[PDB]
């Protein structure tokens, strides 16, 4: 049903904030994103900088994927993005995270026309 653009969209992107906004946003996000659909995401990274700037670090250094796929890019430049991590206590579905924010650079995999993020390899 929905397409790899799309997801991670959904899974990565959240340009409404320029920093996680307190200890509880990643359990508010990784509810309204569906990552707690089904079961508990155990990690997940958010990603607050423009969808313009995330699509654009795939126009920048070309780099291997983690899979050893070569369709991977490392922004220039580091962003600005919060990791969720799940935490001893949660119990699906009253999913329990941890939330840490770093300024790291991104790399990713893209695909398409327009070429845009597919896949979230990293952050360093
Ligand atoms: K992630």
């Amino acid at each position: 049903k929905e397409t790899a653009a799309a997801k991670f969209e959904r899974q990565h992107m959240d340009s409404s904030t320029s920093a996680a906004s307190s200890s509880n946003y990643c359990n508010q996000m990784m509810k309204s994103r569906n990552l707690t659909k089904d079961r508990c995401k155990p990690v997940n990274t958010f990603v607050h900088e423009s969808l313009a700037d995330v699509q654009a670090v795939c126009s920048q250094k070309n780099v291997a994927c983690k899979n050893g796929q070569t369709n991977c890019y490392q922004s220039y430049s580091t962003m600005s993005i919060t990791d969720c991590r799940e935490t001893g206590s949660s119990k699906y579905p009253n999913c329990a995270y941890k939330t840490t924010q770093a300024n790291k650079h991104i790399i990713v995999a893209c695909e398409g026309n327009p070429y845009v993020p597919v896949h979230f390899d990293a952050s360093v």
